[PDB]
C-alpha cells in the first residue's frame, strides 16, 4: 500500500566525451595504444582502434521522469543512432507505466526489436533503458539497487585493475592486473615473442602470485590463441579473455580444451542475452563469463545469465561497468572479485571510470570498495551538470 | 538512505489440520479417495495415502520478527521435525541481519544443512524461512510482494482446477481439469480401462476444447505411462503430470519421447534446487516444470529456477501454493496460467486453498485472478489467531 | 587491363513510405491485419504490429559514386539510425577503394563493427552497403549481377506469393500461397481452431496439390507450434515457417523433429552471416533456410551462406526482396523456386514490391520470371526521382 | 547490356615433362629422391616414386574457343584419359552456351559423370574444364581473376617453399619450408630418428623462428604419425601434413587430438568436392584445408570449400597450382599465406612452378608477390609454342 509513481517521461541525450563510451578518447591513452583486434591484419588500422572507428557512437544517456517528481539515468555506449531507438521505439512501453513494472518492460522492449535486434546496438540500448529504470526504482524506494537485488553477499568489493601496468596496479592495492594483448596472429612468431615477453616483464616485477591475465578482444586465432596460451604458463598466466570472435563458439570450447591445465579461458563481454550466455556455457565455451550490464540486456537480463550460471556453477565476472556493476556484484555468490577499468592514460592512477559523465562515483581505495559506499538511493550517482547534454529526437 | 531493520528473533510454529500441508485432512476427501501412489502395489496401502502415512508432518510456521516491530511469517509443510531445524539450526544465519540480506541468508542456510539436505524435508524448512523473509520485506517496504519480484507481467491470473471433478471446475469459469490418477501398473488391464474411461466421462462432460489433464504422483512405470498416454490420445489429454518417481530423470526423458506428439509431459513438484531442475532442463525430460515453491528452495531459489527455465524456452507452472505461487507467478512470462487446488472435500466449490490458515486469501472468481487482488504488504495475509500455534523448540 | 574505377563518395539516404521496409504502410493493408507475433501475448499489440513499433526505422538507401561517374545504389530497412552507421562508421572503408574490392569492404565493416554488431541493424546496414556495391559493380561492367554471381542456371523463375490470398495468388499463376498466421499461443483453443479454419478454407478453394505454407513470425511456442503442424498435416501444408524466436536453435531442431513426416519446418528471415547459419544447419533446425539478403550481410555473406547449405544439401529460397533476391536465386542450383511479396493491401493483383521507390523493377507475369527481364546492368532498376531522399548526416 | 559471347569449341591437348604435373619428371630431382608413400612398404618401390606410376598421366591442356576469338586455357594433371573425358563427355554442356554460365555448367559436368566420379581422375578432368572457362571469363572481360572472385584482400601474397632445402629457402626469403618426409613406418625406428636428424639438421641451420612443417604424402599411419609429432615437437615442427590416407577420417581426427598441443595437423590435397572437405571439417580431422585447384572441383568448387572453411573458422592454404592458385587465394580472408613448390632439381633457386608450359608466369621475389604482377586479363598466362600438343580425341 505504498502510493507506486509511474512513468511520465523518457528522454535520450548524447555526450561526448570518456564516460560509458570507454574508448571515446582524444589522446595518448594506453587503451588505444596497439591494441590487437580483428582489424590488426591489416597494418594501417593496427596503431590505432579509433581509426577503424571504436569511438564512433558515444554516450548515450538515457533519463526516465517518474510523476512523483523522481528522476532515474544511466549512461550506456550508443550515442546518437541508440537515442533515435529510444525515443522513437522503446519510450512507448514505459510512458504510463507503473516504476515496479520491469520484468513487463524488458519483455516488450526485446518483442518488439526482435526484427531488428537480437544482438549488438539494439540491445546496448534496450540495457541503458533497464538501467534507468532500476537506477528510478531504487531512488523511488529510497534504496541502492543493491538492496533491490537481493542484498549483497559480501561487505567488500575486491577488485582487479585493466590497463597497460599490472606492476603498478600491484602497488595500489588491486588483487590482479588484466593487460591488454597488442600484436596478433598476422605479426607472426615475432608478435607471440613479444606478447609474452610484456608478460614475463610484468611477471617479473609482480611475484609469482599476483594475478595476470591477457585481454585479447576477439583478435585471434584458434592455433594463435592455443599457442599463446601454451607459451603463457611458464609465467603463470590467470586467464585468458576474449581470444576469439564472439560467432565463435565451437572455436571457444576448442580452445579450453586445448588450455594448459588450470588455466581459465574466458568471454562473454561481446554477448548478449539468456541465450547468447546459454550457448557459451552448454558448449563448454567457457570458465567465466564475463557480460557487460550496459550490453547484454541490463541488470534484468543478466539476473538470468546470473542464474543461468548459478546452475552451471559458474563465475560471472562482469566487465567494470562503475556502479552499474558495482551494485550487481555485491549480490552475486558467483562474483567474487570485480573488474576495475584504468581510465588514466597511463594507467598509472586511479581514477572514476566514468568521469567527467557522473557525480558521486566510488572508486577503490587499496583495491577495495567497501558496501557502505554504496548507500546512496538508485545507482547513488548524479548527473555532472557541466557535461554538455544534446537531445537529437523527440517523440509523442 | 532508508533505514533497513534488523532481525530480532525467529520462531517455529506447527498447525495441523489443512492449509499448507494439503494431504493434512480428515475423511471423506478426493484427495484421498483411491489415489495412484507408489504405495498402491500394496493392496493395504490403495485406498486411502493416509495409511502409508501422507499426514505425518504438518504445517510448519515460520514467524520472523524486525527490529521495527514487523513480523513475516510464511506456511508450509513440514511441521514438528522442520521446527527443530529452524529453531535449533538455521535461526542463526537470520538473528541480527537485515532484513534485506536474502542472497546471503539461502546461501548460508543451504551449505550449512548441506551434510544432510539436498532434497526433501530440510528444503522445504528453508523454503518457508525464505518465503518468510519475503513476506518481511514485503512488510517492511509496504509493498506486495510483486512488486519486489521485478512487478507483474499480466493484468490477471488464469487458473485450471486441480481435482476429482473438472466438470464442475468448467461451470465455475476455470480453463482446465487436472484430476488424480486413481489405478496404477499393479491393478493391470482393469485399471487401465477404468482411468480412460474416467477421462471418457470427463470429455463427454466438457465438450471437446476445454483441458483436461492426469495427475499421476509418480505411481507408473515407463510402459504404462506410454500406453495410459497412448490411450488419453483420444479424448485429447493436455498433459500427464508426474508419471515417474522424480529420480527417474532417464525415465521422464523416454517418456516424453513416447508421448504422444502434441501432448506434453510435465514434472517437478518433488524437486528442488537450481540444479535439479538443471537435470530435468538438459535431459529434455518435461514441457512443463512445476514446483512447489515451499518445497523447491523458496522465492529466492525459484526465481534461479524460472531463468533456467527461461533460457531453456520452457514453462513454469508452480504447484499450487496459494499466495506463495499467486505472487510469484504474477511476475513471470513463462507462467501464463496457474494451478488452483480445490480443497474442497467434494471439489464441488471454490474454498480458499490454505484453509482456515490464512486470513485475507484471495480466490478465483470465474477462473481469474485480478492483480488488483493482491495489493497488501508482502503476500497479504494474516495468520489466523484462531489456529492454536505449538510452539516444541526454544533456541538461544 | 580493364581500367577500374575508384569509390568517390558514399552517401545514405532516409525514405519513408513502402519499398524496401515492406511493413511502413499507413492504410487497410492485410500485413497488418492481425498478424501473430511474439507482442501477441498483449491484447493491446495484438491487432497491429505498427502498434510495437514494426515501421519505426524506414528505408535506408545507399548511394555509392565511383570515379568513372557510375553510381551504385541499394534500399534495405535501417532509416536513420543506419545512415549514422553508413556515413560515420562505414564510409571510411568503401571511399578510395577500387569497385572490385568487394571481399575487403565487407570483411572491413563487419570486423570493425562487430563490438555493436553480430545480428540486427548493423547487419542490415552492412548489407545495403554490400548490394550498392553490386549494384556499382554491375553497372561498371555493363552486366546484370546474376552474370558476376557466375550466370543463371535456369532461364525462369518461379514464384509461390506470401499474402492474404493463396487463393487468388493460384488464379494469378503463382505455384503456391504463403499466408500469414493470424492467431497465437495466447490465444488458446480457440486461436487454434480458426488458424485451421483459415487453412481448411483456403485448401478447399485452391484443390490437393497448389502449395500451402504458414509464416509465424517469430510467435509460437514449441507446443503450439508442434500442435498446429500436427493440425496441418490433414490439409496438406506444405511448410511451417519461422515459428519460433530466432535464438531458439535447441527449439527449432525439437520441432523438425515432432513435425508430421514430410512437412517441413523454414526459418532464418531473422538470421545473419555464415555463423547464424552454420548454427541452423548443423543444429538440424531447419529444412529450408530462408535469409534476408538485406538483412544477413548482402549478396558476398549470402554467397558463403548459400555455400554452406550446398554443403549441407539443403534448400535456399531468400525472402523476397525484389531485384536483390531475383538476380541471386537465378544463379543457386539449391534455390528452384522463389518468394514473392504481396505488396497490394488486399494481395488481388501483382504490384511491384518496392513501389514507389524503384523504377525498372520487373514483377512475375502469371507466377514466373524470365531471366531475359534481368538484362541491364547492376540490379537493373533505378531510383524513383518523384521520392523524397533526405541526407540526415554527412562526413568527410 | 554488354554482349555475351557464347563458347564455340572446346579442346583437349596433351602434354609431357614438368608443368602441371608435378611428379612427370626426369633423374635428379627431389621430388623423386626417396619420398615416402604408401608403396614404401615394398622396398622395390621405395627409392622412386615413378616407379609405381607417379607420373604415368602428365598434363591436361583445355582450351575453349569463344564466339568472338578469344581463347581461354588451363593445364591441369590428368593427360590422354581425362582428354577422353573432355572431348566425349564433357564438351557437349559446354559447345552453344554463355561464357558465363558457369555455375550451370560446372553442375552439369559433376552431375553427368557422378556414375564414374565422385573422386580423384574425373574430378580433375571436371576442374581443368572449370579453370579454362575462368581463364576465358576474365578475357573476355579484360580482367584478373582474382578481380571477378571478389576483389584482392590484401596488398602482396607470401610464400613458404616446398621442397628439400628449406635452409636455401629461408636465404631466398620465403616464411617458411615444408620438407619431404623420407622414411615410413615399414623403415621402423632407424627411419624415425633418419627423420628427425633431418628435422634437427635443418632448425639448426634456419634459427628457432622460422616455420618448418614435413610433407608426408599418406605415408604413416596413427601410432608413427602421433609418435613422429610427439619427436618433432623438440624442434618446433608447425605442421605435418597429410600424414594419413585421405580416406581415413576417423585417422585424422585421432591424430589431431594426439597431436602435441599448438601443432597443426593439415590435409586435403587428395579430397575433392565440398562433401570431402565437409567431411573433413565436421569431424575435426584438421586445423588447414590444402586442396588443389586442378584436382578439387576448380575454381568454382574452391569457392564453396573456401566458405565452407569460413564457417568452419578453419584456414586453406590451397596446393600450390601455380596462377590459378595465386589468383585465388588473393581474394580469401582465409588464405593469408600460400605454398610455392621449388620445382629446381636442387631446389636451390626460384624456377616458374609449371615451367615449361606456361609463358608469363609470375614467382616470387623474396618469398612475396605483389599483387600488380597478376594484372593482366584471366590468369595472366600464354600456352608456350615451343611445347608440342598432341590432340588424342575429337568428336562431334
Ligand atoms: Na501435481
Ligand atoms: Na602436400
Amino acid at each position: 500500500s505504498l502510493s507506486i509513481p509511474t512513468i511520465k517521461q523518457v528522454r535520450a541525450f548524447v555526450l561526448r566525451g570518456g564516460g560509458a563510451d570507454y574508448h571515446d578518447q582524444g589522446d595518448g591513452h594506453w587503451i588505444d595504444d596497439h591494441i590487437s583486434t580483428p582489424m590488426g591484419k591489416y597494418p594501417e588500422y593496427r596503431q590505432s582502434r579509433r581509426s577503424f572507428g571504436i569511438n564512433v557512437l558515444g554516450t548515450l544517456v538515457v533519463e526516465i521522469e517518474a510523476s512523483d517528481g523522481n528522476v532515474g539515468f544511466a549512461v550506456t555506449t550508443g550515442g546518437e543512432p541508440a537515442a533515435y531507438i529510444v525515443e522513437k521505439h522503446l519510450a512507448r512501453f514505459l510512458e504510463g507505466a507503473r516504476v515496479t513494472d520491469i520484468e513487463r518492460i524488458w519483455d516488450q522492449m526485446y518483442n518488439s526489436t526482435l526484427y531488428y535486434g537480437r544482438k549488438g546496438l539494439v540491445i546496448n540500448t534496450i540495457s541503458g533503458v533497464d538501467l534507468a529504470l532500476w537506477d528510478l526504482l531504487g531512488k523511488v524506494r529510497r534504496e541502492p539497487v543493491h538492496q533491490l537485488l537481493g542484498g549483497a553477499v559480501r561487505d567488500e568489493l575486491q577488485f582487479y585493475a585493466t590497463g597497460a601496468r599490472p606492476d603498478l596496479a600491484q602497488k595500489m592495492g588491486f588483487i590482479g592486473g588484466k593487460m591488454p594483448l597488442h600484436h596478433g596472429p598476422s605479426e607472426g612468431e615475432e608478435g607471440l615473442k613479444k606478447n609474452l615477453e610484456e608478460l614475463a616483464t610484468m611477471r617479473e616485477r609482480v611475484g609469482p602470485d599476483f594475478w595476470l591475465m591477457f585481454d585479447c578482444w576477439m583478435s585471434l586465432d584458434l592455433n594463435y590463441a592455443t599457442r599463446l596460451a601454451r607459451g603463457a604458463r611458464e609465467y603463470g598466466l590467470k586467464w585468458i579473455e576474449e581470444a576469439l570472435p564472439p560467432d565463435d563458439y565451437w572455436g571457444y570450447a576448442e580452445l579450453r580444451r586445448n588450455a594448459p591445465t588450470g588455466m581459465m579461458v574466458t568471454t562473454g563481454e561481446h554477448e548478449a542475452t539468456r541465450w547468447g550466455f546459454r550457448m557459451l556455457l552448454e558448449m563448454g565455451c567457457c570458465d567465466i563469463i564475463q557480460p557487460d550490464v550496459g550490453w547484454c540486456g541490463g541488470v534484468t537480463e543478466l539476473l538470468k545469465i546470473s542464474a543461468l550460471a548459478d546452475a552451471h556453477n559458474a563465475l560471472v565476472v562482469p566487465h567494470g561497468s562503475s556502479v552499474y556493476s558495482y551494485h550487481f556484484v555485491a549480490t552475486r555468490q558467483n562474483s567474487p572479485f570485480a573488474e576495475f577499468l584504468m581510465m588514466a592514460p597511463k594507467a598509472d592512477q586511479v581514477v572514476p571510470m566514468f568521469h567527467p559523465q557522473l557525480l558521486g562515483e566510488p572508486v577503490p581505495e587499496n583495491g577495495r570498495m567497501r558496501l557502505s559506499r554504496l548507500d546512496q538511493p538508485g545507482f547513488g550517482v548524479t548527473l555532472n551538470p557541466e557535461c554538455q547534454l544534446h537531445r537529437p529526437y523527440t517523440h509523442e
